[PDB]
């Protein structure tokens, strides 16, 4: 008939992205660099009716983004302080006075004055101390030691992130969502929930519960190279404590630097330990094998502890007040499946080397009086052996927050399109995108707005700004400079969509007649601006 | 030459070393288009 | 002032941090420093004579 393309900028459409997201939060502690902005106080939510969207956990680009934010967040806090290259003496390790695991060691230092040096005495816990006057600090031979700045806390604080301008994060709302797949109720959010930074490794803690089942997710779950992230619906409480009372005491290394050092012990010496219900744990396992059944056949499902390697694999390792437990979870991973409570020892280093980092180790200064701390367990992380054998484990610290944002995807917003029309020459955003075409086009300025809505950050800010002013560039050279909605004078082809007009208007959405015409849309761009020109 | 002037227009917007070259580029552009609408024609090529 | 007593004195700041010494190029002589706004702002001088704070 007499149809012509119409340009349409603003529309409610989308393609998968990657970008540099931002944080926003709500003393020094180490994740509170305040690199980042404070928080809305009442963040949107916008359900998309009629939308749905494929998810994939394992392919989710804002883990790596977590994942360097993190570390960049523990080094730049550890800047700021005390070297201690200085003690990197031979040490005089005895048990004299402890025991009838911890050592009592005496050795030289300087004093502020570089001519003088005095003798001082510290405790050591073995798993610090190397043999070699017979002991040396394990990394000596490797690297410099710093130890923690002593102001700062380590106690994890919510952080969110949030989209740029002209990007968006969708939510996945599917209770029964396992990680990957379609999903069929999604959301757009301003940003995520707050996700803890909480450091552990054989189980997961302090983290989001199911809401309806145990949901087991793997990226493939007949695979033995890939882990099991299980998250439960129900916590299990884990009591840790650290019984010794041990004092800290301060030693003057040099011109304003204190080293600190466990002094002496009060009182008995006693192995640091975790609490965890029998019958607790019991329910757990019931259910998570239950659970399991359904991914392998009905075989004898058994629970082994891990096989071995370094203690930071093999152990349970977490920060409880600020001291690092490394606890002995073979009692619970002990157990055949068919168709009282537990204690797990632990123990305590002060000279740790996080994220798998060789040669950054850093010193935790003793925390003085006795510690305790309850931690909920909301998930495991399990593994296949080569009857199927699971095995606790996996020390990559991505599979920890990929627990937590595997509910976001990260899109772009594709606002500039067209459709045929006759012309001739409040949902929130993304709210239509489930509407149809007819609709959808009256809320054009709602996205409009959100495309101009450190180095990195800048560097996001300049490219949007970018982004922006090549696609009114575009439009000035089609023509319509200044509109949402610009009538053109190219014909409609029926070549590129044979569908009606009311088929287009009524029943379609923007983001099917996207699909539709996809392979036409550089024809279209090129007609138009072939035509302006004449 | 007045036929191919997309062609030069579209090569207007195309560490701090970058970052400083890249946001004076974008000013640049702005302050011709701020001209221009100054004069009128905001969004042609070609104005009479 | 800058020794103070503990082979009997120490410098007064060395239990406390490192001294860095000036550089012996560098003159401290103050130049004027003009401040200026940057686009979209404006500065606004009050010229009344009699002008407290
Ligand atoms: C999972 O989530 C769980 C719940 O959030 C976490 O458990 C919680 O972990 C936190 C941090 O470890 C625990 O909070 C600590 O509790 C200590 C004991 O407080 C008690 O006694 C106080 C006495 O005054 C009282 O006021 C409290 O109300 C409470 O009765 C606190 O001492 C500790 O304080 C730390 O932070 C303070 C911030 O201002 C700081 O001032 C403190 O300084 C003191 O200690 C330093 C040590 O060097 C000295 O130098 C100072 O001079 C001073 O003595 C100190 O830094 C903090 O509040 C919380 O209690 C615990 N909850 C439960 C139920 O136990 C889990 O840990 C999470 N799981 C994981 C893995 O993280
Ligand atoms: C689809 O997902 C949305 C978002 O989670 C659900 O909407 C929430 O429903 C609960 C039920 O009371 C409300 O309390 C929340 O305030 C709603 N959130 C928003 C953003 O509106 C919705 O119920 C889910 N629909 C289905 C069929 O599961
Ligand atoms: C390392 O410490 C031990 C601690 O026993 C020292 O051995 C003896 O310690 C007693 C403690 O009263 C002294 O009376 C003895 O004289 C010490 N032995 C000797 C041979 O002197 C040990 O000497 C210390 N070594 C170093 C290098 O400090
Ligand atoms: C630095 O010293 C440490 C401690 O002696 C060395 O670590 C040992 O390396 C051997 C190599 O076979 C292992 O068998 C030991 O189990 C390691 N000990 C510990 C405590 O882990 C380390 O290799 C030395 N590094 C260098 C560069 O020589
Ligand atoms: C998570 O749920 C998804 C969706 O059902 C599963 O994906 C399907 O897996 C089967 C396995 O044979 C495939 O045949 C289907 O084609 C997959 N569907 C899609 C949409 O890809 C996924 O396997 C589940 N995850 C786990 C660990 O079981
Ligand atoms: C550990 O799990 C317990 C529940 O078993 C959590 O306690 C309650 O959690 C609900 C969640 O909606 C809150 O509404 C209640 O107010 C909480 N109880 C109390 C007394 O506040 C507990 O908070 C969980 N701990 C962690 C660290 O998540
Ligand atoms: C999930 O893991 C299974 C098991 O490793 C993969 O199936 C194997 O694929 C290789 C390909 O060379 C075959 O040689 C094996 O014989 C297959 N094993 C079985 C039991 O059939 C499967 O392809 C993986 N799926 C994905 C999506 O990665
Ligand atoms: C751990 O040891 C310290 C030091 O003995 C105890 O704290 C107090 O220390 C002062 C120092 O003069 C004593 O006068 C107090 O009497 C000590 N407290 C008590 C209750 O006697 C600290 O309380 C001990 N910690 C625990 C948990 O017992
Ligand atoms: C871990 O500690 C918590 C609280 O410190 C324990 O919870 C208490 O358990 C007793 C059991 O009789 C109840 O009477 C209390 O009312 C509970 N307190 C609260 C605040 O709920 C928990 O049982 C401990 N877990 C283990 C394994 O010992
Ligand atoms: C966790 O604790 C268990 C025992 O509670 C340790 O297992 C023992 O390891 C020694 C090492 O030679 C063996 O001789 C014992 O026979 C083992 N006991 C059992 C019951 O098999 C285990 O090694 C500890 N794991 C870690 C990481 O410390
Ligand atoms: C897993 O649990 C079983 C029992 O539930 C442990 O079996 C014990 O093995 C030791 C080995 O010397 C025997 O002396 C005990 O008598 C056995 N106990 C029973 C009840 O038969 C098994 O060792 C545990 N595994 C680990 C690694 O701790
Ligand atoms: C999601 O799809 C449903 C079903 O097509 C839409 O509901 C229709 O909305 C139109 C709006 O004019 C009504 O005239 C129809 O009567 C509704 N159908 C039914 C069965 O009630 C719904 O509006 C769509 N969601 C969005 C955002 O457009
Ligand atoms: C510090 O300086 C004083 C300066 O008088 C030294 O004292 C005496 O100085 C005279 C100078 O000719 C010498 O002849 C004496 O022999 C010095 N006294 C002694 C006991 O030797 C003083 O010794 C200096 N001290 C140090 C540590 O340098
Ligand atoms: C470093 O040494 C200086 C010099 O002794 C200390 O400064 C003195 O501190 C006392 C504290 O009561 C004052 O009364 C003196 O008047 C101070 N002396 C001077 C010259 O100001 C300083 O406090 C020491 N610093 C540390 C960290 O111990
Ligand atoms: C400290 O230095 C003295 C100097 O003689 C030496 O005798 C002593 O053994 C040294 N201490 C240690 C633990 O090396
Ligand atoms: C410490 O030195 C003594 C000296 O005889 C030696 O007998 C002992 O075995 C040494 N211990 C270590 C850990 O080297
Ligand atoms: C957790 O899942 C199990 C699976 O059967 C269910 O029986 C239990 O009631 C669920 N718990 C919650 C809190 O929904
Ligand atoms: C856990 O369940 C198993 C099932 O065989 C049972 O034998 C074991 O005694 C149970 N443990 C507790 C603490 O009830
Ligand atoms: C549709 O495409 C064909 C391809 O040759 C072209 O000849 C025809 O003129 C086009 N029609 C319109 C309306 O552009
Ligand atoms: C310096 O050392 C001498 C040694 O006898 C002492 O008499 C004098 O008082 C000391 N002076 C200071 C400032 O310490």
């Amino acid at each position: 008939e007499n149809l012509w393309v119409t340009v349409y900028y603003g529309v409610p459409v989308w393609k998968d992205a990657e970008t540099t997201l931002f944080c926003a939060s709500d003393k020094r502690n180490v994740w509170a660099t305040h690199a980042c902005v404070p928080t809305d106080p009442n963040p949107q939510e916008i359900v998309l009716e009629n939308v749905t969207e494929n998810f994939n956990m394992w392919k989710n680009n804002m883990v790596e983004q977590m994942h360097t934010d993190i570390i960049s967040l523990w080094d730049q806090s550890l800047k700021p302080c005390v070297k201690l290259t200085p003690l990197c003496v031979t040490l005089n390790c005895t048990n004299v006075n402890v025991t009838n695991e911890i050592k009592n060691c005496s050795f030289n230092i300087t004093t502020e004055l570089r001519d003088k040096k005095k003798k001082v005495y510290a405790l050591f816990y073995r798993l610090d101390v190397v043999p070699i006057s017979n002991y040396r600090l394990i990394n000596c031979n490797t690297s410099a030691i710093t130890q923690a700045c002593p102001k700062v806390s380590f106690e994890p604080i919510p952080i969110h992130y949030c989209a740029p301008a002209g990007f968006a994060i969708l939510k996945c709302n599917d209770k029964k969502f396992n990680g990957t797949g379609p999903c069929k109720n999604v959301s757009t959010v301003q940003c995520t929930h707050g996700i803890k930074p909480v450091v552990s490794t054989q189980l997961l803690l302090n983290g989001s519960l199911a809401e309806e089942e145990i949901i087991i997710r793997s990226e493939n779950i007949t695979n033995n190279a890939k882990t099991i992230i299980v998250q439960l619906n129900e916590s299990v409480e884990i009591n840790c404590t650290r019984p010794n009372n041990n004092t800290r005491k301060s030693i003057r290394i040099g011109p304003g630097q204190w080293f600190y050092a466990t002094g002496d012990i009060i009182g008995d010496i006693r192995q640091a330990h975790c609490n965890i219900s029998g019958t607790k744990w019991n329910k757990t396992l019931q259910q998570v094998v239950k659970k399991l059944r359904e991914h392998f056949n009905n075989k004898t499902i058994i629970f082994n502890p891990s096989s071995g390697g370094d203690l930071e694999i093999t152990t349970h390792s977490f920060n409880c007040g600020g001291e690092f437990f490394y606890c002995n979870t073979s009692g619970l991973f002990n157990s055949t499946w068919i168709g009282d409570t537990i204690t797990l020892p632990c123990r305590i280093k002060q000279i740790i080397n996080m994220w798998q980092r060789v040669g950054q180790p850093m010193y935790a200064p003793p925390i003085q009086g006795k510690i305790r701390c309850v931690s909920n367990i909301t998930g495991l992380l399990l593994t296949r052996d080569g009857t199927e054998t699971f095995r606790p484990g996996g020390g990559d610290m991505r599979d920890n927050w990929r627990s937590e944002l595997y509910k976001y995807k990260v899109v772009k917003i594709e606002p500039l399109g067209v459709a045929p029309t006759r012309c001739k020459r409040f949902l929130g955003f993304l709210g239509a995108a489930g509407s149809t075409m007819g609709a959808a086009s009256m809320t054009l300025t709602v996205q409009a707005r959100n495309l101009l809505s450190g180095i990195k950050q800048l560097q996001a800010r300049v490219l949007a700004v970018e982004r922006y002013l090549r696609d009114q560039q575009l439009l000035g050279i089609w023509g319509c400079s200044g509109k949402l909605i610009c009538c053109t004078n190219v014909p409609w082809n029926s070549s590129w969509s044979n569908k009606s007009q009311d088929e287009i208007w009524d029943n379609m959405t923007w983001m099917e007649w996207d699909k539709e015409i996809n392979n036409y849309t550089d024809i279209i761009y090129s007609l138009i601006e072939e035509s302006q020109n004449q």
